[PDB]
């Protein structure tokens, strides 16, 4: 379907780099390079600001960033929650549980959410 996407949420930040803005999703991830770690970014509905700032607090730093081995998975599902696993004592924070988008986009690529 590369020929039609009618898809909403589509934002657009650079030629060799894109940004998923999602409004109803009220999640974002940018990808950088082609196998680079992911950020998430939380907005509000009737908040979202400007695509511009974002990007500048991206910018503003060295977004260069690398993971090792961290719990949980990275930011990608298969099908696991509610069985026999308690999920240890009550603390704690899953982040790979976003949409389809960002989950697939960055795959396997592990997150620090800046």
């Amino acid at each position: 379907g590369s020929e039609h996407l009618v898809t909403t949420a589509t934002f657009s930040i650079g030629s060799t780099g894109l940004v998923v803005y999602d409004y109803q999703q009220l999640l974002i991830a940018y990808i950088p390079a082609p196998g680079t770690c992911c950020y998430i970014m939380k907005i509000a509905p009737e908040s979202i600001p400007s695509l511009e700032a974002l990007t500048q607090k991206v910018h503003n730093f060295q977004m260069e960033c690398s993971l090792q081995a961290k719990p949980a998975v990275p930011t990608s599902k298969l099908g696991q929650a509610e069985g026999r696993d308690a999920g240890s004592a009550p603390s704690g924070g899953d982040p790979a549980f976003l949409g389809m988008a960002v989950s697939t986009l960055c795959g396997e690529v592990p997150l620090y959410y800046i």
